[PDB]
């Protein structure tokens, strides 16, 4: 599907509620591993496992390292603005 | 972590309870996207989102296409035997 914008509003003393994997190579891109249901990301509802993170707070992450992505997200203000894109998957 | 063996026992009229992403390139490797809690994969308990699928029922999937992996899993007997390896992730 098409790339889309996600604005995560931080909550004090809570993590955003995502885990990320990947980065600059079995998984070059940066992707969402998990989303905690009872969390900012869960409450948002539009960020999903398997979503590729293409930008965070204006910074291009399309050829980024795991560290650059982690850093971009941690140093983002509020809201944390992602551009994400879903990847094709198969249910078995 | 180390590669490990997972034996999924199929249940009649139920899907295995996994979704997979990736394949032969933002995600070259084959990885578990989702595991349904109330399913064979969920009941097993040892297969997790973010796990790289390296073999299925004896077939090497280390340079496999999405289609080859889907096919390997669908054509597997019972139990469906995976070799998987976790990838590093970061919680935010």
């Amino acid at each position: 599907m098409q790339p889309r914008r996600v604005e995560l509003w931080r909550e004090p003393s809570k993590s955003l509620g995502i885990s990320i994997v990947g980065g600059r190579e079995v998984m070059r891109g940066i992707f969402i591993k998990h989303v905690l249901e009872d969390s900012p990301a869960g409450k948002n509802g539009t960020l999903k496992p398997g979503d590729r993170i293409v930008e965070v707070d204006g910074m291009d992450l399309r050829d980024a390292s795991h560290e650059q992505a982690v850093e971009a997200i941690r140093k983002a203000g509020n809201p944390v603005v992602f551009m994400v894109q879903s990847i094709i998957s198969t249910r078995l």
